[PDB]
């Protein structure tokens, strides 16, 4: 098929962004002329996800995070204070999953550990 | 300190699962002598976590599942409908992390894609 | 007989645990001055076995669960998955069965769980 | 899905053994026309396990022995010396588990204790 307008703001909108975008900060983003309720924001996301045009990951806290499907970007968060930094590059490379008759997109990676400060 | 009763009904039954489980989950699944409120279920768990002992991740849904911290089982989930498939091996099996003293736990690696039904 | 240091370490260490143990967490369990190589936990866990102290099972990709001789849990584990539930209370309890001696049973339930079952 | 040639030649060869077969005995068992690789066989068998047409147990030492998901035979083992002997039936007699949403294909049922020779 082809994107509606609100899939094409949304996507527009991510491509902008040199992050990833919480659903919120989606909606305060967009202009008088792509306004929409956040309610179809999350439902215009979805669907973009359905498509495989968007990813979505969450923080510890359960704030989903939302960015175009090719950005890959990896972190490193403390699970006691949730502090987090980006990994400079992806470890696996570009290298393909062992290869069950599955179409790959995508992968998240995230890792977990102690900082500094909260390590016992 | 070591770990209270409480504490230690959680783990057991985390470990008894074979795979993940959701708070509520967890709390429908302890036995008469393990039992104790839901909130009581959540106090320990947070603990659990920020001593390192429990790992947790989110499904695209929000809901969050915990895991024992040596549990690494990883997943193939269809973007469009969400069936899942568990990886019976973690292809980064063995991984370090890149480059100032951060304790690393444990990694969550999900990939997303089209399943056979759905991928156009 | 009478139990050597490392077979009583192992029998402890399977007691205080409130379930079964894989042979490396039994390995990673075992108090610094009772620590001994991977390799020499299986031999002396063989041995437990032998004389009918240990019981075994083995999850459906391998890997080998220990637990007192005593301790009768039966599991239903969806073969997709590997999601487990433990049973309640064992439902061959009481059941029938020349010159063999009878000290334990493993009777584990395999199928599709919910979200696996098509 | 549906069987592919080499998911049929495993199942034909379980279902003509009289009996279980490892991996390897039945990797040898397989004639030229349906021979392959062993690590064709495993993953071949490991599919066939997850979609419960295969039942799987393990001796005592650690090997895995296939049969069709039907075939239901028990046995008696001595835990000292290994040796084994077959039930003459399932004292079972194909009662249904007690009955949470989970579909029961098969059970394992193994009894354990000292033969003639071994009780100390
Ligand atoms: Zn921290
Ligand atoms: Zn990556
Ligand atoms: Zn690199
Ligand atoms: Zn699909
Ligand atoms: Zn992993
Ligand atoms: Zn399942
Ligand atoms: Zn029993
Ligand atoms: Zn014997
Ligand atoms: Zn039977």
């Amino acid at each position: 098929p082809a994107l509606n307008a609100r899939q094409q703001a949304l996507l527009t909108a991510l491509n902008a962004c040199g992050d990833e975008m919480s659903g919120q900060q989606l909606h305060r983003s967009l202009d008088d002329e792509a306004s929409m309720g956040l309610a179809t924001v999350y439902r215009n996301l979805r669907q973009l996800q359905q498509r495989g045009l968007v990813r979505c990951r969450h923080l510890p806290t359960g704030e989903a995070l939302y960015a175009p499907v090719d950005r890959d970007r990896h972190h490193l968060t403390c699970v006691d204070c949730g502090t987090t930094q980006v990994l400079d590059h992806c470890p696996i490379h570009g290298i393909d999953v062992p290869a069950g008759d599955f179409e790959l997109l995508f992968h998240t990676l995230e890792f977990f550990g102690f900082c500094s400060s909260c390590r016992p």
